[PDB]
């Protein structure tokens, strides 16, 4: 198990624009394309993305070129990020992973209202960080995958994935 499996069984993988649970148009393994009501809109992003007149669908390997780099550039907004890095340098590897999933699905825009949160796990206190994290909309909109990786952050351990 490693970010990339663990990211791949959250997300999913289409070929065919889609919308997320949020309604916005995605493809590939989680990759938003945009976050406007336009499919056409859609339709050029992804073209932008794959370098090609795509025609709103895309292969296995454009898909997981996507994920590589989306994965890629999740790590490194993390590390960017002067209130996350010292977080995420203070953790073990599999609670790396769960700050990454995280990352990925909500930007590091909704990762910061977690701030609580993560100065819990900062200061290693588990189960606390995990109750707090509950208490979010996060967690009220996708819970199984939620769930998933507070566990993970708990415990430190691959056990929900597996
Ligand atoms: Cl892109
Ligand atoms: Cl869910």
């Amino acid at each position: 198990m490693n970010i990339f499996e663990m990211l791949r069984i959250d997300e999913g993988l289409r070929l065919k624009i889609y919308k997320d649970t949020e309604g916005y148009y995605t493809i590939g393994i989680g990759h938003l394309l945009t976050k406007s009501p336009s499919l056409n809109a859609a339709k050029s992003e992804l073209d932008k993305a794959i370098g090609r007149n795509t025609n709103g669908v895309i292969t296995k390997d454009e898909a997981e070129k996507l994920f590589n780099q989306d994965v890629d550039a999740a790590v490194r907004g993390i590390l960017r990020n002067a209130k996350m890095k010292p977080v995420y340098d203070s953790m073990d590897a599999v609670r790396r992973a769960a700050m990454i999933n995280m990352v990925f699905q909500m930007g590091e825009t909704g990762v910061a209202g977690f701030t609580n949160s993560m100065r819990m796990m900062q200061q290693k206190r588990w189960d606390e960080a995990a109750v707090n994290m509950a208490k979010s909309r996060w967690y009220n909109q996708t819970p199984n995958r939620a769930k998933r990786v507070i566990t993970t952050f708990r415990t430190g351990t691959w056990d929900a994935y597996k």
